[PDB]
């Protein structure tokens, strides 16, 4: 399928134990996709002071369109040193590995895969 319905755990930035997916734009997009498929991906909502507490390159989920079955349609955009790889809509947040942190909420998305 071109899209997959996911329910992503929303994590507090200070709880996140593994604060990025890797060291290059291509690696972080690859790892983010693998973690989304394996159900081991969390979401941090971006507010003042969040991104400096996480590791670059960043992987964002961004709105790709305007929401089936309650799931907002999203795609992945990576960011390194102020340059973005991909073009999309409003940031829903930053993806990180999930290693069992307790979420504050779940965010339903339809991921372009
Ligand atoms: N064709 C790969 C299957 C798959 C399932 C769920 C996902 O979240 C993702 I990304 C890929």
């Amino acid at each position: 399928k071109t899209h997959v319905q996911l329910s992503l755990p929303v994590l507090q930035v200070r709880d996140v134990l593994v604060r990025g997916f890797g060291d290059s734009v291509e690696e972080v997009l690859s790892e983010a996709r693998q973690h989304l498929k394996d159900g081991t991906c969390g979401l941090v909502e971006v507010e003042k002071g969040v991104l400096p507490q996480l590791e670059q390159p960043y992987v964002f989920i961004k709105r790709s369109d305007a929401a089936p079955h309650g799931h907002v349609m999203v795609e992945l955009v990576a960011e390194l040193e102020g340059i973005q790889y991909g073009r999309s809509g409003e940031t829903l947040g930053v993806l990180v590995p999930h290693v069992g942190e307790i979420p504050v909420a779940y965010r339903k998305v339809l991921l372009r895969k």
